[PDB]
């Protein structure tokens, strides 16, 4: 029987990260806790959306909070939880599988959407209200549309088989609008919902599920094959930041994500109760030492990081950013 400690937090450092952080920040635990002897260090694994509201909207306080999407710490944060934020990794919005996933040998970058409009064909996503692996699902499937020519992917996929609706912005612009969370209601024949993205590795493994929207860092953490899907539309090359702005996903409590390059992003909140220790773990983070730990984990890091606001960041820190 799990105790509150093994429930909710799977002296005392507070971190709340991102889902797909779940293994760099494990090593930058250990290593951390290495360093100094007598800190716990007490990380709470969500979907980066939700990680950021437990702050905003919970009254609960961390010491550092990190995001798979570093703009939802300027649209939520600042200025009142937040007066800098730091932009330290990149990453890739792939379709992972495995051997036993359905139509494995035969699936590519040219066909994949056609494989999932496939009846016997199961998929997976997380919840768009919570995790931006779960909203950017939705940007990558609507974005195809226009690459591949073929103005139904979006409404074959996600429109005829979740509560999400779709209206068409006054610049162009496809605005996703996704329900409360109980509504989405997926048709269980073709998708399988998560919180956050990484509880649907278990579903993979087992072939509970064929295909997989998720993180390409996660899936080379976990040794899953997968779909490199075209710059275009993976959120994943700067060059393409006009083309992933044609889309963008409004959350139930109203707030609009865009599409736009994958960028992690760090934080210290201003009402941080440890935040001379959380000074120490994000300079270890935003160090050579952080850097490593990302790249022999699949994870693109910022070198050197990019900040914003740094006339509010702490000394030790400025030594690292731009
Ligand atoms: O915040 Mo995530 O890394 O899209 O579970």
């Amino acid at each position: 029987i799990p105790t509150t400690e093994n429930l909710y937090f799977q002296e005392v450092l507070t971190v709340f990260h991102a889902g797909s952080l779940s293994v760099p920040f494990e090593e930058l635990e250990a290593e951390f806790e290495a360093q100094h002897p007598g800190v716990d260090v007490q990380r709470e694994a969500a979907g980066s959306a939700q990680s950021v509201r437990k702050i905003t909207e919970l009254g609960k306080k961390a010491d550092v909070l990190a995001s798979a999407d570093y703009a939802l710490i300027p649209s939520l944060m600042v200025p009142e939880y937040a007066d800098w934020y730091a932009a330290f990794a990149r990453n890739q919005m792939i379709l992972a599988y495995t051997n036993e996933s359905k139509y494995g040998d035969e699936i590519n970058t040219d066909n994949w959407y056609e494989i999932l409009r496939r009846p016997d064909v199961r998929y997976g996503f997380s919840n768009p209200n919570d995790d931006p692996a779960g909203y950017r699902s939705q940007m990558v499937t609507q974005l195809a549309e226009s690459y591949y020519n073929d103005d139904m992917i979006y409404d074959d996929l996600m429109l005829a088989n979740t509560g999400m609706t779709l209206t068409t912005e006054e610049n162009g612009t496809a605005l996703i609008h996704v329900p409360a969370s109980e509504e989405i209601s997926p048709n269980t024949s073709k998708i399988m919902l998560r919180s956050m993205e990484v509880e649907l590795s278990s579903a993979l493994e087992t072939g509970e599920i064929d295909y997989l929207y998720i993180y390409r860092s996660v899936a080379e953490q976990h040794g899953f094959e997968y779909v490199a899907l075209p710059p275009a539309i993976d959120l994943s090359s700067l060059e393409y930041a006009d083309n992933y702005s044609k889309v963008q996903v409004e959350m139930v409590n109203g707030e609009v994500v865009t599409g736009s390059p994958i960028v992690y992003g760090v934080t210290i909140p201003n009402n941080a109760e440890n935040s001379e220790l959380a000074t120490e773990f994000v300079a270890l983070l935003l160090g050579e030492t952080g850097q490593q730990i990302f790249i022999e984990n699949g994870q693109p890091p910022i070198v050197p990081a990019i900040a914003e606001g740094k006339d509010s960041m702490p000394e030790e820190l400025q030594a690292l950013v731009v």
